This record gives structure tokens, C-alpha cells and sequence, in this order.
């Protein structure tokens, strides 16, 4: 709970509103316009509230934007598989968070994930909905899991929509018949095995964001120690 004229709002970022700004004169800080339980390195930090109207949200800056258009920016043809498994292992962390506090996000993807310097990234559409949950509204971790697996391919892609060229409606049928993406251009196949383990049709065999964090913080030592760069990853 904070002053107005503490917050001088400077950059409209997108559309209530949300902007760059400047709190206290000194903090760069996102600002919303018309989360104090949850707190994680890897989630998208808040700093004050304005409660009364016109309500203000006031929270740490990230300021790469959302990783869907990081990575569709004039940075991401230069990220490499180390890179992009380096950010879904941060991301995978800040679920682990989610998933030890019995939350569900509900809305996990590139979109909806937020990035800063050094390539930190924080967590803050039918296409990533798991079958059960997009069917038959049963959310729960396991279906924020498959939204991962999906996450995964936007990564690997450096930001593309999923089942390329399919409307939704042919998603959910394909996917209902069995249909999983390939394995997306110079992606290891063991990197294509885990989002097939995200993807799995029962939700309680979908692994935990425990062990994708640490499947993907080890990943070059301890499942491609191999790796050379291609021409895109």
C-alpha cells in the first residue's frame, strides 16, 4: 500500500493498462491498471498496491517483455538449445514452487511467462490446454504439466504456435486420436521424449516440475553431453 504520487507511470507497454514506470524515483517497476501469498526467485514479484479506485498493482520490471515475443524479437535467432533448456529450466523451477504451495496456474505458455537481463525468466488457449481439462474443465498440476510440454515446442521453435497450420478444432480431435507434435527441426530426440512424458494421456504419469527442473538443469552433462550447435539451435 503506497502514495499515488509515488508512482511516475512513463511507457504504455499494452492494453485495463499495463505500463513502465518508475517507483519512489529511483525503482523501475511494472504498473497495472483497472500474489501477496506466493513468493519465488522464478515468479514475477509484487511490490505495492493502490486499493482504493483507481486501483494500482505495482511489481517488479521485466524488462524483455513476455518470452513469446523475446523469442520471436530480434534476439532470438541467436539463442541456442542451451539458452532456451537454460529458461524452461527456470521456468520449470518457478512451477516446482507452484506445485509445492497445491496451486494451479491454469494458463501456462510463452505468452504468459515474462523475461528480464541475462536471460532470467519469471512465470507470472486451446492449443496448451491438456485433453481432460479442455474437455472436461479437471485442472490441476498435471494439466499445468502438459501446458509445459507445449511450452516446451514454442521454446524449441524460438516462439511459434504449436501444431502448425491445425485450427483448434482439429487439435482437439488429432490429439484425441493419439496425435502428438514431431519432434521440432534439430531438437535431440530426448528433449522430444520429455515433452512426449508431459503429453502423456494420464494425467498422474506426467512427471512431476520437480524433476523437470532437474532434468533440464542437468541436461548437458547428463543427457547431452554430445551437443554441438546446428544451424538454428
Amino acid at each position: 500500500e503506497i502514495p499515488r504520487e509515488s508512482l511516475r507511470l512513463e511507457v504504455k507497454l499494452g492494453q485495463g493498462e499495463v505500463w513502465m514506470g518508475t517507483w519512489n524515483g529511483t525503482t523501475r517497476v511494472a504498473i497495472k491498471t483497472l500474489m501477496k501469498k506466493l513468493r519465488h526467485e522464478k515468479l514475477v514479484q509484487l511490490y505495492a498496491v493502490v486499493s482504493e479506485e483507481p486501483i494500482y498493482i505495482v511489481t517488479e520490471y521485466m524488462n524483455k517483455g513476455s518470452l513469446l515475443d523475446f523469442l520471436k524479437g530480434e534476439t532470438g535467432k541467436y539463442l541456442r538449445l542451451p539458452q532456451l533448456v537454460d529458461m524452461s529450466a527456470q521456468i520449470a523451477s518457478g512451477m516446482a514452487y507452484v506445485e509445492r504451495m497445491n496451486y494451479v496456474h491454469r494458463d501456462l505458455r510463452a505468452a504468459n511467462i515474462l523475461v528480464g537481463e541475462n536471460l532470467v525468466c519469471k512465470v507470472a488457449p486451446i492449443k496448451w490446454t491438456a485433453p481432460e481439462a479442455a474437455l472436461y474443465g479437471r485442472f490441476t498440476i498435471k494439466s499445468d504439466v502438459w501446458s509445459f510440454g507445449i511450452l516446451l515446442t514454442e521454446l524449441t521453435t524460438k516462439g511459434r504456435v504449436p501444431y502448425p497450420g491445425m485450427v483448434n478444432r482439429e487439435v482437439l480431435d488429432q490429439v484425441e486420436r493419439g496425435y502428438r507434435m514431431p519432434c521440432p527441426p534439430e531438437c535431440p530426440e530426448s528433449l522430444h521424449d520429455l515433452m512426449c512424458q508431459c503429453w502423456r494421456k494420464e494425467p498422474e504419469e506426467r512427471p512431476t516440475f520437480e524433476y523437470l527442473q532437474a532434468f533440464l538443469e542437468d541436461y548437458f552433462t547428463s543427457t547431452e553431453p554430445q551437443y554441438q550447435p546446428g544451424e538454428n539451435l
